[PDB]
């Protein structure tokens, strides 16, 4: 596994987990149900959070699944190598290279959102860890990268505009780490609503305690510490690292704090107050 990037319609992907075959697969495919649903979200936003919280809805609450079966199976990327009813299936893809059958079709979406900062914290050592990815190199270099759009499906920004653009619809919710992280009970309750899969007090209220950062990180299937080393480094760190809001604060000098803001500000121009918009 090399840890370089190849493109795809001008798009990075690391070599290995993904290939234009597989891309291309997943953009061209025809294989989109009703009652299929999708995470979509940028790396590093809490993709895997959802996964969990998701799975647990679908069996109302009984974490069988999540223990026995792996977290890259109840969840699978489309793009991957190896793509995927009720089908649950994830992606990182950004709106202009995702299944287009979609757009036509009845399927549902929750596209998670994380602040930028954040996201570039976790991704950072992340790929310290990860066998796909190569290895951060200099802070300042990584975090120009970052804004620049020069890492694996590249620019944030582009990303999480282009998919709101489906705000609006029904079958698309749209929610960020943050309000999980504020009230995950809520947060709970609103992505089921949105599934039109209610759940009773004891349900939810194991959802919810399952889907906690500690538990997760406790759950074997779920912290893929099943990976083989050849794609994450168990003897070095971990993919659950913190999980808290704003661990940015602590890796960001003023300096590179402030240039953020200023890309970050040249970039999401008019769009709405994000909750992590300070
Ligand atoms: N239940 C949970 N609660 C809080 N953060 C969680 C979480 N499950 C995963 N995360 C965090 O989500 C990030 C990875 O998401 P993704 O699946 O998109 O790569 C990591 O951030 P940190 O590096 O800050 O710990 C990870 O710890
Ligand atoms: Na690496």
């Amino acid at each position: 596994l090399p840890g370089e990037y190849f493109r795809y319609k001008g798009v990075p992907f690391p070599v290995g987990l993904y290939s234009l075959e597989s891309i291309s697969l997943a953009e061209n495919t025809q294989d989109v149900r009703d009652d299929d649903i999708f995470i979509i979200t940028y790396p590093k936003s809490g993709t895997t959070w959802m996964i969990e919280i998701i799975c647990l809805i679908l069996k109302e609450g009984d974490p069988s699944w999540i223990r026995s079966v792996p977290i890259w199976e109840r969840a699978p990327w489309c793009e991957t190598i190896v793509g995927a009813s009720p089908r649950l299936m994830s992606s990182h893809l950004p709106i202009q290279i995702f299944t287009k059958a979609f757009f036509s079709s009845k399927a549902k979406v929750i596209y998670m959102g994380r602040n930028p900062r954040d996201v570039v914290v976790s991704l950072y050592h992340y790929s310290k860890i990860a066998g796909q990815l190569k290895d951060p190199g200099t802070p300042d270099q990584f975090l120009r990268d970052f804004l620049k759009g020069e890492v694996q499906f590249g620019s944030w920004f582009d990303h999480i505009k282009g998919w709101l653009r489906m705000k609006g619809k029904d079958n698309f919710l749209f929610i960020t780490y943050e309000e999980l992280q504020q009230d995950l009970q809520g947060s709970v309750e609103r992505i089921c609503g949105f599934l039109g899969r209610p759940l009773g007090k004891e349900a939810l209220g194991s959802v919810v305690a399952h889907s906690t950062f500690s538990a997760m990180k406790a759950n074997t299937m779920s912290n893929y510490t099943l990976l083989p080393p050849s794609l994450l480094d168990h003897r070095r760190g971990a993919f659950l690292r913190k999980g808290v809001c704003g661990d940015w604060k602590n890796h960001f000098t003023v300096a590179q704090s402030e240039a953020f803001d200023r890309a970050y500000r040249k970039q999401m121009r008019g769009m709405p107050t994000f909750p992590w918009d300070e």
